[PDB]
């Protein structure tokens, strides 16, 4: 409740004109979000840990950052796909606003998604779900997780698989 009185006051003859007021405004929206660097923290537990049947894993590139932004995806091929049977490298950066807004992913590995170039391995956000609505409760591993699914789909497990798991740069 902005105003300018709290219990006693002096000189009042205009209780409804302006007259001259002056109030320091300007937002009018508070910012609630989820700590950055514990998501990281705690997700690179839960990551080089493992997860289930170890279908990814989210580790860190320098054991030795502070911030945690070179990140290291790996992926599993699920069975009855092109996919299947089919590791997978990637390289996640995650610098300013990360678990608010949509990160830099790019698989290291040779790949082939509607979203992921076949170069680099830039997956663009604009075809990716989890990267177009990114929301807070989104994570690296939510990133590998939801690519690889797409990757598990009709979609994406119709597209020619390279000829060995070699990544895009020397």
């Amino acid at each position: 409740m902005p105003g300018e009185v709290q219990a006693s006051y002096l000189k009042s003859q205009s209780k409804l004109s302006d007259e001259g007021r002056l109030e320091p405004r300007k937002f009018h929206c508070k910012g609630v979000k989820v700590p950055r660097n514990f998501r990281l923290l705690e997700e690179l537990e839960e990551g080089q840990k493992g997860v289930g049947d170890g279908t990814v894993s989210w580790g860190l590139e320098d054991d030795e950052d502070m911030t945690l932004t070179r990140w290291t995806g790996m992926i599993i091929g699920p069975p009855r796909t092109i996919y299947e049977n089919r590791i997978y490298s990637l390289k996640i950066e995650c610098g300013p606003k990360y678990p608010e807004a949509p990160p830099f992913v790019r698989f290291v590995t040779k790949i082939n998604m509607n979203g992921v170039n076949s170069s680099n391995g830039v997956v663009d956000p604009r075809a990716i779900s989890v990267l177009a609505k990114w929301q807070n409760s989104y994570s690296i591993k939510v990133v590998l997780q939801e690519l690889r699914r797409l990757m598990m789909s009709k979609e994406n497990m119709k597209l020619p698989q390279p000829p060995e798991g070699q990544c895009y740069s020397n």
